[PDB]
């Protein structure tokens, strides 16, 4: 298993989760470090569970950065599927 | 900005363009090398570029994949949006 | 003096506490993360916090897992007592 | 930016779950948020670091509060000169 | 794994563009081809990779030749003992 | 499976293994490197191997050390129990 | 490591190779990354091949870099020589 | 961490040779110092590196000259908290 | 070119030390010991490795037995195209 | 990039330092210098290195005076596209 | 400071099974045992691994005996300093 | 040929050199650092000019660094020699 990845991932999401909605630029960029960690994780539950918590972020982000959060989930079920 | 993560994600393009649309877990494996490369990409016309180019690589790949792909794509072209 | 092994170690245990009882195979995988970095740490009022947090997260794991809580915390106190 | 306000976001944490009594690991874990929160490059997480950062000096050592004090004028400053 | 088939991969084609009197250069690639195609766990990426090196057969030095067959040949009993 | 772990793990046990009972600090260093890569190990056979190997030096070891051995080589075989 | 320098250098011409020649900024960024691999490369026959294979990139980069591909090109023959 | 006292000289020293008017770069290079002075655990570096600091107020911009009295003022805490 | 025959001949002790029934760790190892072994510059160290290499062979299982007499050939033609 | 400036500094200082017959080495250096002034965004940085490359070119040797200038060239080349 | 002391007990190990005559090898694992060696800071790992590249002077070329000899010499000057 | 070794080393006799005789610790430390990298030099030049560099240092070092000096300077002649 991918553990370190999924540790990574983890750790993204929860300062994701203390940043206020108005810091666009680092919500994004969290997001990014968080997707290309979660996109080395092999573990169909780690993908899934890292999916249900960004999606309990998507409230506490940007609209724009929303969508984001929202097609990132997506991917990370659809890679659950795939595996 | 990243361009070593371009070429890394560039390279795995073209390795996914020779693999046989069979080898679902060898595109599978690639896509998640792709997806993590081109998350460190900070210039948005690269990544539109390669969103295209892996577009174009929809047919080539394992139908299961191929909703992968797509919102893979969707999610580069968000990517360049937000930045 | 690590410092660094710490921070993942003790990250580890966070991204521990969050996961369902139920993941008993991501647990087993952040505990061995968790193991290779409290194992780099020279300071042993740190391996005694993480040992005493690691402790508390047994009554949240799978039955099967919290045998290795405990050796795991109990190896920690062992180190510390030998540094 | 992203991964330095990463390690350095969890370097807080940690710091806040110790003890005001573990000093000497306390001061560590300050030198390895220094370090990497120098190598942010943004002004809104620096700012935000450094505001959480004063939290935590309360809950740190009377030694090491001048530390954590001198710490986050730092990166108001180097949010400033950005 | 996936990673290693790329240099692997990326090593394969920039093998193909070398001329066949650059034996030295031809050597060294295969030598980091190998050391690639050595962590790749994919049985289907490894058959891949063989068939790929001995199409590359005519177009190496003869001396690299023998190298070539014998790497091919690794591969696919790496292949069959995955 | 990573067998570059389990090289620097067999590595560490045949340098623990030349070195004086008395080299205590020395003895103890080398375990936490034996353990930080035992513990990224994920072969069965590999970690109840260099547990046995480990019990195997628990006499040549200080005697402060000598528990720490103990509960490291247990830790193993109760991970490959749980792989 | 000479052949992994020249592995990352010819990656990087195929990708450039393969930009619109409206992408100045990538072009100039793999630039950067092509000159920093291949001052690497401690082979005469590499480098003139790659300078050659640089050269044919000219016309197809932005007018802004065909002089810096020129110089570029010029620089891996000079070192080629001196070698 | 000797290793950390390299470069953060090797910064102090091309931090001497820029031009006063270069503040961004000035401003990384320090970025660059701190982040490697924070790893030092030995008292006569961070003493070394914070005098050594402080003689290179005058030759950076006005702005960052501040942020250099701080970042040394820094290193002189960590040396007594040692 | 050391490191790399360091890394190799440990693969070799700690593959000489695995009983003949741990065929998926032998295997690795094997893919470690080539993937250090491909990055020997040095025609007596693959000539090593590769009789060393084959005095393992009655210690492995006898489909790696053949992995292993492969991986001595491709080490001998490395040694002689060097 | 900071850190890139500060191993091409320390490149153009260690190649300033050396001997006008140390051919082999001033031609390492330079290799090493380019690699990581390439890696540089920043104009002042690019021009400030391109200008003391141009003071190191009377010291060198006549063949290591040629790769001296076109590689100041390069860098204000690269300044100027940036 | 244990990672050292691992590679630099490897490099003595792979050092001790090459023949008298691949010297260039005995003298790549020497220049590797020493900068591992160097980064030990514990007195016993230098004296012990001091001694036993000592009892490696017989089975390696003269030449490389008087490296072996200066080698070990070092470590025991530097578990001294220490 | 590795000319970034000799960077590091000769960066390492700078900061050497600027050290006060009393910092016996550091300049200890320093030494470790500067062979470590000297070692992997390689070049008959840069071996002589660090151990001619390294010899004028003697006298500024502390008493019992000076005998380690000398030998290290005596080891990277004898290194080129052999080379």
């Amino acid at each position: 298993m991918s553990g370190d990845n999924f540790l990574k991932a983890f750790a993204a999401l929860e300062a994701l989760a203390a940043l206020p909605a108005s810091a666009k630029e680092l919500q994004l960029e969290l997001i990014k470090q968080f997707m290309a960690e979660a996109m080395k994780i092999g573990n169909k539950e780690g993908l899934l569970l890292l999916a249900e918590r960004l999606e309990a972020l998507k409230p506490k982000v940007s609209p724009e950065i929303a969508v984001l959060v929202e097609k990132a989930a997506e991917m990370l079920k659809l890679l659950a599927k795939a595996l």
